């Protein structure tokens, strides 16, 4: 009653403008739009980072990812969340929640002492950082191993055909993108052209594990079934479900029933699938009469990207679609579209519909949920997570004044509508070339007023150097922070 | 010194983001960017209307186009500016200016009593509403007759092969788009598939006049040559040159030297050509040492359109390019991109470089030039044109607080960053279907705050119903205005 269920939909690479309730016209997202229409949609909400693993780290620890220098993790990275580190699911466990995760992990698995043996129990993982149940795509959809990991075991593995991966050289006898292009459903760049699983090459080589191979085009069935089973089993008790999409990350291989539903190719059709999958979970909540007393949160790990490694026509068939809305940048960028993402709260018993323009941070989910449940936080716990339950539940309330934005190549700072980008000597020309996204680095400081210049086009750094200095000093204060408030 | 030259570059359908100095990365416009770098670039400047003829009418009469119900004129429409109406070129003539126009007219030509006889002298026209010299594309590039009109005469017309046009039925023996698709340089929709001139079908049928046919791919030479001659001849005297591009209107048929300069097809290559043509006129002013004492204004008649009637791949090869920047809509729309256009002032002897965010109106060019030259205006003259010479010349000065925006299906109103759109029952679904642009009509009133919602996505009408009433009242006051101030 006083402990509502929490379901956190976490989409992969969903851009600010990829929902029809955020202005999309080339794709319809009716299931997600109903949540927004009956809840609050936020226009200035942010992931911690512009790439997956750092934003997932900050969601779960309530702490900026640079404090542990988290970057995009490889398929065999060790777990980046410590087994005694405070986490949002662990926090929820102490008040009686059953916690589950279904879908993408990308937070590392194992201790790192020795390579993960995919044929033994895989630990530590989700179950050691506060999850009671986990059903994972271990790394990313485009990184081997292309298998599911349930709790501690690879699903449907045969002792007769053990599983190994290698990210430096070919092992095993699977066809590859570079040797066998005639077997490919989509062309792939050099990073992505290794072992072929289910007609698509991945990053890295995979040996064995044939019976454990997943089937991309039925991710929507597999994950939604597991999510439905978890909810149904936990229905008599408070539960936390983190539903971690592979959509709309590459390779986009949507179920055949969504193919051609848009004129944007595989990327647009993945948005349709992603919306269907959400409806499956929402309707299960409704039919068990859990929906009005569930805090549903729908959001994204980073901003959007069209061309991310496969020849899936995402850029050729973009049409009129503005995947990042009016905002400059995208995935990997320090401009606004790197972290400014869709963010929807739906909680009928407590949250009246509205639209909030408050500067809001996913990093504050930890402390705001702790506030909702009366959980005190230690002075060293989730140090960046602020109690923002009030603007989270009420569209008229303000939230942050200041928020740091993070990428590997540069840090930035929002202060109200001011946007500051720290200069860097680092060279990231591969983002413009390969990703068709301006990463946003300049060897000069950048300052923008988003009210008049929402697309970050007119650098005001030389017009307001005192403002630049003030924002850089504020960014240093945050980098140096070590306890709460 | 006190009577500077005025050269007004007026581009066809140039979107807010189609210049590299407004953020374009898929096309470079170095000549125009140099004008912005050494002058004022405006970020909130507006044509009066979202279509050609109403915005040209308002440019020349200093009066909103709805006061005469001006709409897109077909090729044989009569002159919409009366021979005794006060006009900006007529105003300039009384102060010692030689006035010329080179390029697109689209303001009508007959007196309306009888159809224009293209084989006789064509009057009234530019010479009857304040121009001393005119070399015209009479209607639009895609409307017959595909001939030039110099002063009162069709250029290179032969009595032995007289010229006739018909917009309702086929006349003459010219091939047509519907009969002879194998002759077309580009595919055409039904409105555009009539008489073939120079390998491209047009709107309407054209008979005779073979020697007077223009050549689209040499418009850049013809118009820049005519503008260079006019400047060269009038160089010893103050002059006003209105240089009215066909670029980047359909059909986009740029000179061969610009083909392939962008990866956007014919539309992108037309932006490059348009930039070359501007440089030709700018460099002629420089060679005659007139550039420093010339007020150069570069702007556009309405917002951008990709698919406007020909299969020129404008939408298929758009790539990452945002022709309207962050703004919703485009050509034909009542949303911001309908009228929010590029606007650059270059006048080194009086105008210091800068970027201005002031709400600015092309309609105010009449009164602001009158102020610059000390010309008093009658109480019934250019009634919507306000003196805004100060923010025109100074990037630090504010201009308008209120501005009405015009389309045939609905009117709108800006008040600071508030945007109000009046409701309408009228049906313009063909804009979405044929033009891939949201025309912006809703049966309900719309109100947006552009500071937080620059893309006009969150209707605030029901949250601030008093603000709606205020702006509707301001809009009616303007509709009822009849004199100046
Ligand atoms: O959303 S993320 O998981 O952070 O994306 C990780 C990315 O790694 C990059 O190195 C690849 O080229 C991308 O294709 C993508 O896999
Ligand atoms: O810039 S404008 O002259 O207003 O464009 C006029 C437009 O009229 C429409 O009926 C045609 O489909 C367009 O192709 C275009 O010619
Ligand atoms: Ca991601
Ligand atoms: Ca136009
Ligand atoms: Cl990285
Ligand atoms: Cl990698
Ligand atoms: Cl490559
Ligand atoms: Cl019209
Ligand atoms: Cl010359």
């Amino acid at each position: 009653a006083e402990k509502p269920n929490i379901v956190l939909f976490y989409v992969d690479d969903l851009g600010w403008g990829d929902l029809s309730s955020y202005g999309a016209t080339e794709v319809n997202t009716p299931n997600i739009d109903a949540l927004a229409k009956n809840g609050i949609r936020f226009t200035d909400a942010h992931s911690s980072a512009a790439t997956s693993s750092p934003s997932r780290y900050s969601l779960l620890t309530g702490e900026h990812a640079f404090r542990k220098n988290i970057r995009i993790l490889k398929g065999d990275a060790p777990l980046v969340i410590s087994e005694v580190q405070k986490t949002l699911p662990k926090m929820l466990q102490t008040v009686g929640y059953r916690t589950g995760i279904v879908g993408k992990w990308h937070l590392g698995l194992g201790d790192g002492n020795t390579p993960v043996n995919w044929n033994e129990k895989v630990k530590p993982g989700p179950l050691e950082v506060g999850f009671d149940y986990s059903f994972l795509i271990p790394a990313t959809g485009d990184r081997v191993p292309s298998v599911f990991l349930e709790n501690h075991d690879v699903v449907n593995l045969e002792k007769s055909d053990p599983l190994f991966v290698n990210y430096q050289k070919k092992i095993g006898q699977r066809p590859t993108g570079y040797e066998n292009p005639e077997l490919l459903k989509q062309g792939a760049d050099e990073q992505h052209n290794k072992s072929i699983i289910n007609g698509v090459s991945r990053i890295g080589w995979m040996q064995g594990g044939e019976s454990a191979e997943w089937h991309d085009e039925t991710f929507n069935i597999v994950t939604s079934d597991k999510a439905k089973q978890f909810i149904s089993e936990s229905s008599k008790q408070p539960f936390f479900l983190l539903f971690s999409f592979h959509d709309i990350h590459v390779p986009r291989l949507p179920n055949e029933m969504f193919r051609g539903k848009t004129n944007m190719g595989a990327r647009g059709d993945s948005i349709v699938q992603m919306d269907w999958t959400t409806g499956q979970v929402v309707e299960k909540l409704r039919e068990l009469n859990l929906l009005d007393n569930t805090l549903v949160i729908f959001t994204s790990d980073n901003g959007a990207v069209l061309t991310d490694g496969y020849d899936d026509e995402a850029l050729k068939r973009i049409g009129t679609h503005k995947q990042n809305g009016p905002y400059r940048g995208g995935k990997y960028s320090i401009y606004e579209a790197g972290t400014r993402i869709p963010f929807i709260v739906h909680y009928p018993n407590r949250v009246k519909p509205g639209v909030s323009n408050s500067l809001f941070s996913q990093i504050d989910l930890y402390a705001s949920i702790a506030e909702l449940l009366g959980v005190p936080l230690e002075e060293t716990e989730a140090i960046d997570s602020q109690n923002q339950l009030s603007p989270l539940f009420d569209a008229s309330k303000l939230a942050r004044k200041t928020l740091v934005q993070e990428t590997p190549h540069a840090k930035g700072l929002r202060e109200n509508s001011w946007k500051y980008i720290r200069p860097t000597e680092k060279d990231v020309a591969w983002v413009k070339a390969k990703k068709n996204i301006d990463p946003g680095t300049s060897k000069a400081p950048q300052l923008f007023d988003l009210d008049t210049d929402p697309s970050e086009l007119h650098n005001l750094a030389a017009k307001y150097p005192d403002k630049v200095k003030l924002l850089e000093q504020k960014l240093q204060d945050i980098e140096l922070q070590s306890i709460r408030l």
